[PDB]
């Protein structure tokens, strides 16, 4: 078992460093309005949308029981990310950066716990 303020102490810090990435985060700050885009297809091809903004949320009100499940939800960002953008979009790169910086963070901490 868990309890909430303990899995946000122990994976906030991981989400700030996404945050800090200026201006990789910015686009993942909020979720996507895919007609403001202009990308109309984007909900046809990401099936289970993920932003920073939904996983903050989740980790505040303690939504994960489990630290994997916090887990799932970041790479759900960056899958749905890789699998809608082209490898050259400047989404693509930002993403592969984000993901870049977790790998750092994310695995000294799963072993904390
Ligand atoms: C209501 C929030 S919003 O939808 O407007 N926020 C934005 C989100 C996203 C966005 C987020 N994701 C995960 C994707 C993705 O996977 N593909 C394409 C676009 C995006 C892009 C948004 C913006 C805003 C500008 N942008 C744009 C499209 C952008 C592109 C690249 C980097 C940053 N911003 C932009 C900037 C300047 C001028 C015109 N458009």
């Amino acid at each position: 078992i868990f309890k909430p303020e303990e899995l946000r102490q122990a994976l906030m810090p991981t989400l700030e460093a996404l945050y800090r990435q200026d201006p990789e985060s910015l686009p993942f700050r909020q979720p996507v309005d895919p007609q403001l885009l202009g990308i109309p297809d984007y909900f046809d091809i990401v099936k289970n949308p993920m932003d920073l903004s939904t996983i903050k949320r989740k980790l505040d009100t303690g939504q994960y029981q489990e630290p994997w499940q916090y887990v799932d939800d970041v790479w759900l960002m960056f899958n749905n990310a890789w699998l809608y953008n082209r490898k050259t979009s400047r989404v693509y790169k930002f993403c592969s950066k984000l993901a870049e910086v977790f790998e750092q963070e994310i695995d000294p901490v799963m072993q904390s716990l």
